[PDB]
């Protein structure tokens, strides 16, 4: 079969969600974009407390957090402007993760994302290096050129590098969601290439059901398909048997949250993007008015639950 991937992105790709989309159906799930020049500054622990591996800056912040379930099918994506660097990130992670992914679309320091799409001799730099220093499967996520020619000159010379796949947000560093997705750039670019092209830039335009991920990977003749937006909105839209009600999604994402002790206001803005317009209903209203975990479980009935797993992981603290 194909692969579902969960795309970048960006607070959303913290650790509930992953396992949260791998639960629903994902075959492959991307971590959010973390920069090297913080990355760098890293330190591995092993949370004996959560049983995840820690990656902490020296303020004690917890850059990424990780755990035996999703190892095999996490990938890390580096924001990056330094072969060096990249490499020095890579070797930290290396054993913890399946993958390695450079973000080259970000059109949101600089340097990075897709800045890096008017460099190609440092992109070339940047994945020869990866590839060469790393036995993990090194990727890139891209976003489209003005013109056809030099989008498919830029992909060519990537392949060249000795990358495992090429993820295509078939949209221009300047064009916005409301801007249609190009499916033949993304077609011109999978019939140009012998590695595996990875499709996105498909939600809500192309994509609102588990069927449509497959009539979008036909449409760009596709290996697989990325999704972000979509997964973003209702995790389960991975789930081959369809979407499972928001009120099923968001109990289980708290459950992941609580267990994995995520920054309550990282729990807040997920659980907002997937409630949308239900953030005028009272417990919409509850979460918005939420200053901690506990709060966030006491709008949706998850008190106890949270209790009991906290007093469960203070004890072994
Ligand atoms: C909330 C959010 C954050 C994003 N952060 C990143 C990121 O960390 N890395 C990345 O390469 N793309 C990032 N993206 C872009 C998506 O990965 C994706 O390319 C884009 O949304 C098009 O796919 P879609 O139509 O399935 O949403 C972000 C998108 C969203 C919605
Ligand atoms: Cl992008
Ligand atoms: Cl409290």
């Amino acid at each position: 079969h194909h692969h579902l991937i969960l795309a970048p992105m960006v607070r959303v790709g913290t650790l509930p969600m992953r396992l949260l989309a791998l639960d629903y159906g994902a075959d492959i799930v991307y971590c959010e974009e973390l920069i090297d020049l913080k990355m760098i500054q890293c330190k591995r622990v092993v949370n004996e407390v959560l049983s995840t591996v820690d990656f902490v800056a020296p303020d004690d912040r917890v850059v990424f957090r990780t755990c035996e379930r999703e190892q095999n099918r996490v990938v890390f994506q580096m924001g990056t402007s330094d072969a060096e660097r990249a490499l020095a990130v890579a070797r930290l992670v290396e054993n913890d993760v399946a993958g390695i992914d450079v973000n080259m679309g970000c059109p949101k320091k600089g340097g990075m994302g897709a800045a890096l799409l008017s460099d190609p001799d440092k992109i070339e730099k940047i994945l020869s290096t990866l590839v060469k220093g790393t036995r993990r499967p090194v990727t890139c996520k891209i976003r489209i050129l003005p013109s056809l020619e030099d989008t498919l000159s830029l992909v060519k010379r990537i392949e060249r590098t000795g990358i495992a796949a090429i993820a295509v947000h078939g949209r221009k560093r300047e064009e916005r969601p409301q801007h249609p997705v190009s499916c033949e750039v993304i077609k011109a670019i999978a019939d140009t290439l012998s590695i595996p092209v990875i499709a996105n830039g498909g939600s809500h335009d192309h994509i609102q059901q588990y069927s449509d991920i497959e009539d979008f990977r036909q449409a760009t003749a596709a290996s697989s398909v990325m999704v972000a937006r979509a997964a973003m909105w209702n995790p389960s839209i991975f789930l081959k048997e369809g979407l499972r009600p928001l009120e099923e999604v968001m109990q289980k994402y708290i459950r992941y949250a609580v267990q994995y002790d995520n920054h309550y206001t990282n729990t807040k803005y997920c659980l907002c993007q997937m409630l949308r317009e239900q953030l005028k209903s009272p417990q919409g209203r509850l979460l918005h008015a939420a200053q901690s975990s506990r709060e966030i479980c006491e709008a949706f009935g998850l008190g106890a639950f949270y209790e009991e797993t906290t007093q469960e992981l203070d004890a072994q603290q």
